[PDB]
Parts: structure tokens; C-alpha cells; sequence
């Protein structure tokens, strides 16, 4: 099991390209064992780094000798694990939503929630990922076949943990909630829902077996050391340099070609069987945003005026319970470039109400968020899911 | 016994002093019967205001016409009340409690544990209601303590909910928690939980949007004095109003509130107090001296410090994000507060806290947030509280 203990997440602000070079110098230095939370992008985006005890005085020494101002994140991650750990240590009613589970945890619970609501939830298999294991999807769904649907899911980076968490509890709510709230029961008496909660099993399993820090796929490249694909930078729409990288290495990593992980793969297989998504919800942590496509490129969607204002009615309900801020925009606009990445692909394929969300918080845990978090999160937002759901619903 | 149907509350925002003047302007209008939450400051402070259904129509139409721009930050104020409308093992800490319910609790906490929980009557309020402190305490007499307060003003429910949850936490983690029970084998903690019992048993029973005491102010047809303004620090400076039908009027003299002389005679009869804790809502803040002036506390560097620490803690919870300085740079000015009285009797440890929220509710924050704001207040507070004990 990977360990941890004087590793420090640092915040790294680059105020011009030349600083962004600098700390991409870094980046290239393999024997450092960076792990970046989030990668170098355009100047004013904070690139968060998790340094290894013994590489901290170079990093530090580095940054403060050609004058990039950083802050220390988090002192000693092992802490955070420890008490993620110590805090971890029947029906779904009895189900504990307010802690972290494992896969089998979880996939026990996607059997539980079928035997317990037949008439409302049924378990798809879309795939199985590279290392063998079932990849599964909830369906809720009132009748019809092919009825329009919204799609959700979490966890397609496995670290970030507190989305296969929320997933596990947006899953539990939609059977509290059906035929008992009117208004989320009308969205069901119309549309399907598709909730792909793990998305990623394997870097999932390996986040709780091996490297907490795991965010890829586990598929091995062809004379490489390095394991895995970013699964987010996969997609067949803007795949290139321009937002990845073509280094095995790399945390974001696009692989030799669109689709070539089969944990993409299954879902664009699925959404192309399937003909009638209407909503595609991909969510991550962390950074607390709400986006719209196109991460790849600059040029508006059509429908950005829309997609804008839906954004910020579905930020506004969020914030309505906590006052938790997001912000909202375009992929490029609001985070950085990237390419290859889930919604400009569902877009492309003409899913209009396509959204990425990048849950809590803004750094401070990064993915390794209090599991005393979990249902605050996950509370706040189901009312963003809501808003996105009852304008599919209501304004097609 | 007061409605708020179609009432909404207001944010309004002042980019310079000519502007805080224009809505300072219609503060003055009685027949408006304005009820501000965070009254006119500075320029760039928020000034929050519930309007009432009859008088939106017309401030609405007074602002824009003057361009001063603002937002609507509570639609119905209404909906969020109908939403609101044996043991401290079987106490309900998850609702909010009238006043005798208060009371009963009190009763019940110190009978259960008779040994480290006493009740004492520091006063009677003006309306005569006893004043009551919970003194937690394993022996002595006058070690030094810590001392908090909540409800001072009535409206803000979740301070006095969240008091009666600190009251049972003390009981439950003593003698089980160390380092919890470090802090009372050291120190005594006094907790006065229902600050200003007849502007809380007036929120229950006439007006839930009541802030002062209920004292008669003679010449006036208005009543009560704005607690945390009727202190002797500053006392009707800047910073407070002169107007008895204002929200923050500070009275005719310091102490002239006996909720507020009461707890004076008590800090001063009783000497050790080590650290004040007075707590509000809403705003997400916790804020050292001064309020009344922009003079730094010679303690500023520490208390800073620690602040920063606290509201780290509080934060791990559930997240919730608390800004902290000085109460003048981190709110404004404010004239007769408890905190600059308090740190000027030598105080130390003094500081006042704003609970949830930043305004999408206020003051009537759903009874599902009490637990959650008293968990990880009770954070904040143990950080103040371990530096109390450790680092005097
Ligand atoms: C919308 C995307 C590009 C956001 C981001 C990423 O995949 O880099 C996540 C925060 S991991
Ligand atoms: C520190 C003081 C100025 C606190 C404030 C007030 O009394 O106005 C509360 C938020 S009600
Ligand atoms: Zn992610
Ligand atoms: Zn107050
Ligand atoms: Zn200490």
C-alpha cells in the first residue's frame, strides 16, 4: 500500500507562460515522482502538485529561486489518509452514506438498491474493463424502451472519490424521492436515468489496494513502465497535444488513439446503441465548476446562451442550501484547454444538455475531501442535477 | 402575532459614500417599516434588508430610480417559516425550542449531571424572566474559565439551538474525550444560552424577526436597545444609531440593558474569566477587537493566528468557509459591542463568532443546519479553548 506520511500538496500560481515553462520543467523530471492534481495549463491557472518527502527543499528551493509564488495545500497528506482511513474502519435504508465504500461495497449496494425497488431500478452491464471486472449502470426508469434519458456519472477518475460516493447516494435518493416528490417523479414518469457510479473499477479497486492517488485506467502501454489512460482526455473529439499528453507517464496521458480504453469505449458504445440521450452529466472532483463544451477549442457552441443560463440556475440551486460557489463556462473558459474529453464528444454527437461538474472543494483536501463531506456535497448537488433534469424535461 | 407572506429580503449594494447615504436616506422611513439585517455600513458592504409586502412595490421603485443596484436574495420570506413552523438523551437538538422548552432543558441537563453541570441566575430580564447561565465545572471555586454566549440577539435561532447542543456535547465528552476533559480538570465554562429570554419568547409569540431587547424607551413609541450596542466600549460612537426604532440603537447609557449589566456584574464579581465567546448569526465569520475602532488589539499577531486555526477547524467538517480579523475590518464598524468591552477588562481570549449562513436563508436557517453549525462551531470553539488552557 502506497504511503504518504511529509508528502505535501503545494499550489503553484504561474502569472505568465515563462513561469508555466518553468514549472513544465518540473513536470519532465521524472526522478521527482510529482504526482500533479492539477497539471500546467495557461498562466492564472494553479497548477496543485502532491511533492514526495524527499523531493520538497528541490521543488521549494526551484520555485522560490526564479520567483513563482506557491502555498502548501496540505502539510502531510498521510494525515488526511490516516483519518480517511481511521473513519472508514444489510439494506440500503441501513446503508452508510456519510463514509467511504470500496468496489465490492459499492456494487453490493447496486444489488441491494434492484432487490429493494424492481419496479424502478434495474443493473445494466455496458462492459467489462481492461483487467476483467464488470463495468455497471443503473437504469431508473418508469416504462417505455429508448424513453429520452439523462445520463450521470461519477468516478471515471477513480481518486476522486467523493463523486463515486455522491453517485452511491444520488442512487439511493432518486428511490426516496420517486412517487414521493411530485416534482422529481415527474421527471421519471418521462425520461430514464442512467447512473454509471464507478466508472473506472479498476483504478478504483487500485485507489483502495494500492495508491490512493490513482486517477487512470490500469491498461499497460506497449514498452512503457507507466500504466493507465486518462480516460477523460479518450474521447474522439479534439484528441490531440493541444490539452494532453502522448507521455505514458502523464496523469493526463490520452493513449495511442480515441477510445482505445474500454471504459470509453463502453459508454460511446452505449449512447450510440441506445439513440435518445438527452442529458449527459459527467462528473469529477475537484475545483467546484459547472461546464459546458467545448474544452478542446475556444469557439462557443450554439447553444451557449442556453447551456450559460442553465448553468447558472443550476449554480444558483446549488449554492441555495450551503452557499457552496461555483463557477460556470465552457471547459476552456472556466478550467483550462483540454483535449479529448467526455462532453465535447456527447455534444458532438448531438447531446445538447451535455455538462462536466467538478465537485468540492477549491484545494484544501483536493480529492482527498472528509468523507464528513459526502452527503453535504452530495446534497447540494442533486439540486444542480435537478435544474439540469427539469429543463430536459420541461424546455427540450 | 406577525406574518411575512410575500415579504423578500434584499441585497443592496453601496459603491460609494454618497449611495450608503441614499439607502441610509430610506433607513430614516417609518412608514416603510423596514427591517435591515446588515444595516448601512461602509461602500462595498452589503447592505441586506427584509422589505415588507406592501412597501416592495415602492422600494423597489426608489432604488432603481436612483441607481443603486441590487439583487433578491429571499423571494418569500414566509416559505422558509412554514418550512420552520423524558431526557437530554431524547431532547430533540435537530428543532428549534420555545423558551420554556429552553428552560426545561436547563433542568433536565443539570439533574442528569450533578456533578460538573449547576445552573446559575445571573438577573432578571427587563419583562422580569430569570437570566440563566450553565456553569460546567469539576471543582474549585473561580478557576479560571472560559465564557459563552448565544442569543443575545433573539432572532438568530441557530445560536440559541446550537448552545443547547454544546451544553449536552460538554456532558457527553467529558470524562471520555481527553483532551475535551483537559480543558474543564483546568477551566470552568460558563454557557449562557438564551442571551435576551423576552426578545426570544417575543420571536416565538408576536415577531420571529425581533433583534432587541424589549425594554420601553421613554419618549418613543418604538421599543427595545440593540444588545451588542449598549456595551461600555465605544459606547454611541459611529457605529451604532441614536434612533430608539432602530435595530441597532444603543440606548441612553452603557448597561442600560440588564441582560447586558447583568453579565458586566458577573465578569467583574468574578475575575478569572480567560476567554468570551459571544456568538451571532449569520455571516460565517470569526472576528477579534475592536469593532468600535481600527486601532490593531496588542494582541492582534496571536489572536489572528488562532483565529486562522479555527476556522480551519471549523471548516474540515462540512466544509463551511469562515473569513476573521478584526470585527472592523472583517464586517465594519460597530460602536458598544460586547468583545471590545470585554477585551478591554483585560479579556484576552475574546471573540464573537457569525454562524451560517451568508444570506440565502439569514436567521431562519432550516432546523436540518442546527446540528451541522453546532458540530462544527464546537470545533472552532475547542481550538479556542485548547489555546485558552495551554497557551495563556
Ligand atoms: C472538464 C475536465 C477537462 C476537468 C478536469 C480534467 O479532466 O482535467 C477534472 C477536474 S479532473
Ligand atoms: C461584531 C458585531 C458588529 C456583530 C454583528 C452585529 O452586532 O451587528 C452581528 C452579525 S448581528
Ligand atoms: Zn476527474
Ligand atoms: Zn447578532
Ligand atoms: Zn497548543
Amino acid at each position: 500500500k502506497e504511503d504518504f506520511v511529509g508528502h505535501q500538496v503545494l499550489r503553484i500560481s504561474v502569472a505568465d507562460e515563462a513561469q508555466v515553462q518553468k514549472v513544465k520543467e518540473l513536470e519532465d523530471l521524472e526522478h521527482l515522482q510529482l504526482d500533479f492534481w492539477r497539471g500546467p495549463a495557461h498562466p492564472g491557472s494553479p497548477i496543485d502538485v502532491r511533492v514526495p518527502f524527499p523531493s520538497i527543499q528541490a521543488v521549494k528551493i526551484f520555485l522560490e529561486s526564479h520567483g513563482i509564488s506557491y502555498e502548501t495545500m496540505i502539510e502531510d497528506v498521510q494525515s488526511l489518509l490516516d483519518e480517511e482511513q481511521e473513519q472508514m474502519f444489510r439494506s440500503t435504508d441501513t446503508f452508510n452514506y456519510a463514509t467511504y465504500h470500496t468496489l465490492e461495497e459499492i456494487y453490493d449496494f447496486l444489488d441491494l438498491l434492484v432487490a429493494e425497488n424492481p419496479h424502478l431500478v434495474s443493473k445494466i452491464q455496458i462492459g467489462n474493463t481492461y483487467e476483467g471486472r464488470p463495468i455497471y449502470v443503473l437504469k431508473f426508469s418508469t416504462g417505455g424502451s429508448k424513453r429520452p434519458a439523462i445520463w450521470i456519472d461519477t468516478g471515471i477518475h477513480s481518486r476522486e472519490w467523493v463523486t463515486q460516493a455522491s453517485g452511491v447516494w444520488f442512487a439511493k435518493k432518486i428511490t426516496q424521492d420517486y412517487g414521493q416528490d411530485a416534482a422529481f417523479t415527474a421527471i421519471l414518469d418521462t425520461l430514464d436515468i442512467f447512473l454509471e457510479i464507478v466508472t473506472n473499477p479498476d483504478g478504483f479497486a487500485f485507489t483502495h489496494s494500492t495508491n490512493r492517488m490513482w486517477r487512470k485506467t490500469r491498461s499497460h502501454t506497449a514498452g512503457s513502465l507507466c500504466i493507465g489512460v486518462d480516460p477523460n482526455r479518450n474521447w474522439d473529439a479534439g484528441f490531440g497535444l493541444s490539452g494532453a499528453s502522448s507521455n505514458p507517464c502523464s496523469e493526463t496521458y490520452h493513449g495511442k488513439f480515441a477510445n482505445s480504453e474500454v471504459e470509453v469505449k463502453s459508454i460511446v458504445d452505449f449512447v450510440k446503441d441506445h439513440g435518445n440521450i438527452k442529458a449527459f452529466i459527467s462528473i469529477h472532483s475537484y475545483s467546484q465548476l459547472l461546464m459546458y463544451p467545448y474544452g478542446y477549442k475556444t469557439e462557443p457552441v450554439p447553444d451557449q446562451d442556453e447551456l450559460d443560463q442553465l448553468s447558472k440556475a443550476a449554480v444558483t440551486a446549488l449554492a441555495s442550501l450551503y452557499g457552496t460557489k461555483f463557477n460556470y463556462g465552457s471547459i476552456i473558459k472556466a478550467i483550462y484547454q483540454a483535449s479529448g474529453s467526455t462532453i465535447d464528444w456527447t455534444y458532438s454527437q448531438g447531446i445538447k444538455y451535455s455538462f462536466t461538474f467538478e465537485l468540492r472543494d477549491t484545494g484544501r483536501y483536493g480529492f482527498l475531501l472528509p468523507a464528513s463531506q459526502i452527503i453535504p456535497t452530495a446534497k447540494e448537488t442533486w439540486l444542480a442535477l435537478l435544474t439540469i433534469m427539469e429543463h430536459t424535461l420541461n424546455h427540450p
